[PDB]
């Protein structure tokens, strides 16, 4: 590779950063929208105020607001939903580690509360909260109502990082390896410069996705993420060994792999900026389907993106990764769902199964109600899109297995249901090839009548091939399609994915078998789940 090819394409100019006039031929279109203007103004020079009293049968008229709205206003994490909920958007958070309180909670619900039979919210398969609805003209007044309850939902989509994703049982799990939501808070803040916005890192040439490992369970998937921090001592010292450029796309999906270096603790937030830098200042910025990170790590080689990295470091030395880490191989992933010790005496977290991750307003207000009555006003949300109650006085358990909501909310669901994973898919999604969300529950609750079981099988869907559900990680997964019924008639089908493994020991699936009818899938789960993971006929 030459030393041109190392030239930073893009430079600070106003306190933005934009890419060279040298580097804007051939550009994609998201590309475009970003010189034409950057969308970061609509938040730190207060643009949306402007935006938000145009109609948006106007707002359409023209290219550049309709780009607003489409596009630029998602580093706001606000998300049209033109096809499929015209004039409506859906709103997504920046939540690290995936702790919220009561207060936000009930704050959220009455955002939503508001629409009626066009709100509703989401837990994602980043422990993060969406909530739906949302029109316009009240953006203004929802943005300062997240900051007074200390939500932030800045650079949540498009080309930014996403939600730093963390161990559910920070703090309170007696096998912890180290306490992630530090690490986890201190990268948002940085990512979102304390809720103000940071343009360092908001015109990256795509989605970057960021965790931290404090589980054995790894619970975190460091395999798919942009970067991974893996808890290692190096020499005597506490830090972490980072694996990057793991991520799944509608044409490959790679596991991370080993930048080959290691960082004290206190560095987490120095080599996130570098590694962002060097992805800014030096990734591909043409196909949108070769922009992630993995891509440009594949033109340089490792080494190459790892020397890019290091002069971007602090005083310019990058240490190389520790022999071992700290993550031990022998370790059975353990179900949270249940009532559960935590390492102070006395106390008890419990994992509730949120049916693929749906809640509406009243939901979400009893839940706020649970973690104030019981807890200490905390909610916890999972990657398996479900939520913890921590910090249970373990005397107080049990009234609250009596509670009313926990029968629909439930701590011991059926053993499929509690590995039940499921996108957005058709109700709101416009990329949606099928319904998701109440099809998975359908199927799942007819396969689970008609077998009993005792390996904790995981089931994912997603509604077309850009798994968000991660269908890649399932032990069986379903990914969107239409098909053909008997007759030749257009049906909605899934491809079907086997061979996903989590935890140290990961593997990505592949498709098993391709455009089964959805009608059919009950007949073809009951006989994979009896014959490849000891389900027993009921
Ligand atoms: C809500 C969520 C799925 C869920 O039900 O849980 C989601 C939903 C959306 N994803 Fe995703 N993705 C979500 C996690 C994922 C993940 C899983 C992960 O992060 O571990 C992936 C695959 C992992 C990865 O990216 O490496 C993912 C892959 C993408 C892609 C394909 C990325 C690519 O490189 O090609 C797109 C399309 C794109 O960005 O070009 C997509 C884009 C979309 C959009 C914004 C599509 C569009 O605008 O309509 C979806 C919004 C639908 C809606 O109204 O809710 N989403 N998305 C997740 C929100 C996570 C969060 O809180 O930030
Ligand atoms: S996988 Fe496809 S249908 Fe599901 S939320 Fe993502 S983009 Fe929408
Ligand atoms: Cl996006
Ligand atoms: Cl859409
Ligand atoms: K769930």
């Amino acid at each position: 590779v030459a030393a041109e090819r190392l030239e930073p394409r893009v430079e600070e100019k106003d306190g933005y950063w934009i890419l060279k006039e040298q580097f804007r031929k051939g550009i994609n279109p998201q590309e475009k929208v970003k010189i034409e203007k950057e969308p970061m103004k609509l938040f730190m020079e207060n643009g949306i105020e402007e935006l938000a009293k145009i109609p948006i049968e106007e707002i359409d008229q023209s290219k550049l607001t309709k780009d607003d709205i489409d596009v630029r206003l998602k580093w706001l994490g606000l998300f049209h939903r033109r096809k499929n909920q015209y004039g409506r958007f859906m709103m997504r958070l920046k939540l690290p580690n995936g702790v919220t309180t009561s207060a936000q909670t009930r704050y959220l619900a009455s955002v939503i509360r508001k629409y009626g039979k066009e709100g509703c919210a989401d837990i994602t398969t980043r422990q993060n909260w969406q909530i739906r609805g949302v029109v316009l003209p009240d953006v203004p007044e929802i943005l300062k109502g997240l900051a007074e309850v200390g939500l932030t939902s800045l650079q949540s989509g498009m080309d930014n990082v996403r939600n730093p994703v963390g161990n559910p049982l920070a703090g309170i799990d007696p096998e912890e390896i180290v306490d992630t939501r530090p690490y986890t808070n201190l990268l948002s803040q940085f990512i979102t410069g304390n809720s103000r916005g940071n343009p360092a890192v908001s015109n990256l040439p795509r989605k970057w996705n960021p965790c931290v490992v404090g589980s054995h369970d790894l619970y975190e998937h460091p395999h798919i993420n942009d970067l991974a921090y893996m808890p290692a001592t190096k020499d005597g010292r506490f830090g972490f060994n980072l694996l990057v450029g793991g991520f799944f796309s509608a044409k490959r999906c790679d596991e991370a792999i080993p930048l080959d270096a290691w960082v004290p603790a206190d560095d987490v937030v120095p080599v996130c900026r570098a590694i962002l830098e060097a992805f800014r200042d030096l990734g591909f910025r043409g196909n949108r389907q070769k922009c992630r990170m993995m891509w440009l790590i594949d033109e340089l080689g490792v080494e190459g993106f790892r020397a890019e990295v290091e002069k971007r470091m602090p005083q310019q030395q990058l240490e190389r990764a520790s022999p071992e880490d700290l993550v031990q191989k022998q370790w059975e992933r353990r179900d949270y769902l249940g009532v559960h010790p935590q390492k102070q005496e006395g106390y008890s977290f419990i994992g509730l199964h949120i049916p693929v991750g749906r809640v509406q307003a009243d939901d979400m207000d009893e839940l706020a109600r649970l973690a104030d009555e019981y807890g200490s006003g905390e909610i916890r949300l999972t990657v398996e899109q479900n939520i913890i109650i921590p910090n249970i006085e373990t005397s107080k358990i049990e009234a609250l297995l009596k509670e009313p909501v926990l029968s629909t909310f439930s701590p011991d669901p059926p053993i499929l249901m509690k590995g039940l994973v499921a996108c957005t898919g058709n109700q709101f999604c416009g990329k949606a090839i099928i319904e998701t969300k109440a099809r998975s529950l359908k199927i799942t609750e007819e396969v689970q009548r008609q077998v009993s079981l005792t390996k904790p099988v995981r089931m994912h869907w997603t509604g077309c091939p850009n798994t968000c559900a991660q269908v890649q990680v399932a032990d069986i997964g379903f990914m969107g399609c239409l098909t053909r019924d008997k007759n030749g008639k257009t049906v909605e089908g899934a491809d079907v994915f086997l061979g996903g493994r989590i935890g140290s020991d990961s593997h990505l699936g592949e498709v098993y078998k391709k455009a089964v009818p959805c009608d059919d899938l009950v007949p073809l789960v009951v006989d994979l789940l009896v014959n490849n993971f000891g389900a027993v006929p009921r």
